[PDB]
């Protein structure tokens, strides 16, 4: 037999994401690497591995949208709402979905998508809201410069996954 595990997470350390649509803010390459180093916040401190699929079914499916786009979450136009992902699971689980009323960059200005991006894959993973302002599942967005992903969010991540290589 089996049971139900103790918390949502993925029972595969492989996972798959395809980006269906792109942002008119960013060009194709701009987004592509804000996603891939997003990703690789998360695999650089578990056992994960990220694939990229350019057609079909994925773990992890990722769109621009706005409004009402096929969920039960639809964005509020400029302002307000930003993003929000799926916790592992069935069908949707894993979805990571960006509004497209506002402004994404890969810079200081608007919403960072890479910071964003780790953010919601972070919740795509099985990671909820933390406390900790300074953690990078904290409810409300913040620009950094520098990435070090906070030892909370580590703790978090290995608390599901595992560390994997610790060095
Ligand atoms: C997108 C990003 C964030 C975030 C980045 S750093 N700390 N929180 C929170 C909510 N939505
Ligand atoms: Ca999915
Ligand atoms: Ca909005
Ligand atoms: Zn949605
Ligand atoms: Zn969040």
């Amino acid at each position: 037999y089996n049971v139900f595990p103790r918390t949502l997470k993925w029972s595969k350390m492989n996972l798959t994401y395809r980006i269906v649509n792109y942002t008119p803010d960013m060009t194709h390459s701009e987004v592509e690497k804000a996603f891939k180093k997003a990703f690789k916040v998360w695999s650089d401190v578990t056992p994960l591995n990220f694939t990229r699929l350019h057609d079909g079914i994925a773990d992890i499916m990722i769109s621009f949208g706005i409004k009402e786009h096929g969920d039960f979450y639809p964005f509020d136009g400029p302002s307000g709402l930003l993003a929000h992902a799926f916790p592992p699971g069935p069908n949707y689980g894993g979805d990571a979905h960006f509004d497209d009323d506002e402004t994404w960059t890969s810079s200081s200005k608007g919403y960072n998508l890479f910071l964003v991006a780790a953010h919601e894959f972070g919740h795509s993973l099985g990671l909820d809201h933390s406390k900790d302002p300074g953690a990078l599942m904290f409810p409300i967005y913040t620009y950094t410069g520098k990435f070090m992903l906070p030892d909370d969010d580590v703790q978090g991540i290995q608390s599901l996954y595992g560390p994997g290589d610790e060095d």
